[PDB]
């Protein structure tokens, strides 16, 4: 009943901002390697601050209020804020549910949006608290969003060499103006006694506080504090990742799946149940809404597949609506 850890490989994706097209072809190498072991790589010098990134998601965390929870809450806490059914605040239960968390869009969805005006699904103006109880927080937290984004473009190219393709691919789709990538904000808490009934536990008698899933998402590039906590699961059984709060932990979700016939497969994980006060920080790589990439398959000649293509969407709201449903309103 040992549980084995899986090999996360660390990645220097600094190539990939430069232009040595050999250098990016061997960090694209790295790339392929790692989607079709485990599907998980740490990326490092990837030039963020990650530092600043957790001090601020902290003080914001840790001094938020009652009050402004429900005054930011999304419709799943707040009937009378029906629009909101992805950006705002995930308000915690004690006693029945720990975690709590906060999630923004793209910043440039504001009212003359042309996709706010016309009240296309997914696509809503993000919430913020009070300027002066939060200062700087709106600052931080959409500054950080386009830092990621500049990250996660350079990251969609890797990912493009590695298939074989001209390093635009995927990025020619992730644009400023439209993308649905999403932050959120994640806190897992400290508590003492912990409540049972937060935590779930697995087929395999793994405690857990959210089941196994393949992300909703092209990529996603996460980084987390320094507590271990996600499993991939392989086919012996779950793995342990091991944690690393200096790099991104990189993975596919389960368009990219999609998209490349199973070649790069969304890697099914889950997270284990920890007493300890953590931090949880994933910007969900998403493309337009009207985003479509041809499918194809690396594995055989004429690459050609018969999958069809998927407007990106529709694969987003299915696949929000699909993971809430499996896995219960986080
Ligand atoms: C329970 C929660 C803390 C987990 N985190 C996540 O983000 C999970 C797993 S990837 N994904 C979501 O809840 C989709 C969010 C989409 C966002 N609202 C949007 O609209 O884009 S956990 O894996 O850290 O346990
Ligand atoms: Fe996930």
């Amino acid at each position: 009943g040992s549980v084995s850890k899986a090999n996360v490989p660390k990645i220097d994706v600094s190539p990939l901002f430069g232009d040595d097209q050999a250098a990016k072809m061997r960090v694209a190498q790295q790339i392929d390697a790692a989607s079709r072991d485990t599907g998980f790589f740490y990326a490092v010098n990837h030039g963020i601050n990650v530092q600043r990134l957790s001090q601020k998601t902290k003080e914001f965390h840790m001094s938020i209020t009652p009050e402004e929870k429900w005054d930011l809450a999304i419709r799943a806490y707040n009937k009378e804020h029906q629009d909101q059914v992805r950006a705002g605040y995930y308000l915690s239960i004690p006693g029945k549910k720990a975690v709590e968390s906060f999630c923004y869009l793209n910043p440039n969805f504001t009212p003359d949006h042309p996709r706010i005006q016309a009240k296309t699904p997914t696509h809503e103006v993000n919430v913020w608290p009070d300027e002066t109880k939060h200062p700087g927080f709106q600052d931080f937290a959409e500054q950080y969003y386009w830092d990621v984004f500049g990250l996660s473009s350079a990251l969609l190219k890797g990912y493009a060499l590695a298939l074989g393709k001209e390093e635009n691919f995927f990025a020619r789709h992730f644009k400023p103006d439209d993308t649905l990538a999403s932050v959120v904000l994640i806190r897992y808490p400290y508590l003492d006694p912990y409540p049972e009934a937060a935590i779930k536990t697995a087929a395999d008698g793994t405690k857990l506080s959210f089941e196994w899933h393949e992300d909703v998402s092209l990529i996603t590039v996460l980084y987390q504090s320094n507590v271990q906590n996600l499993q991939v699961e392989t086919a012996a059984g779950y793995q342990d990742i091991e944690a690393d709060d200096t790099g991104y932990l990189i993975n596919c979700g389960s368009y990219m799946a999609h998209l490349t016939n199973n070649y790069y497969k969304a890697p099914i994980h889950r997270v284990k149940w920890v007493n300890a006060e953590r931090q949880s920080l994933p910007f969900f790589v998403n493309l337009g809404y009207d985003s479509v990439i041809d499918p194809f398959d690396p594995r055989e000649p004429n690459g050609k597949s018969d999958r069809e293509p998927l407007s990106y969407g529709d694969y987003l709201q299915n696949g929000l609506v699909s993971l809430i449903n499996k896995n219960g309103q986080t």
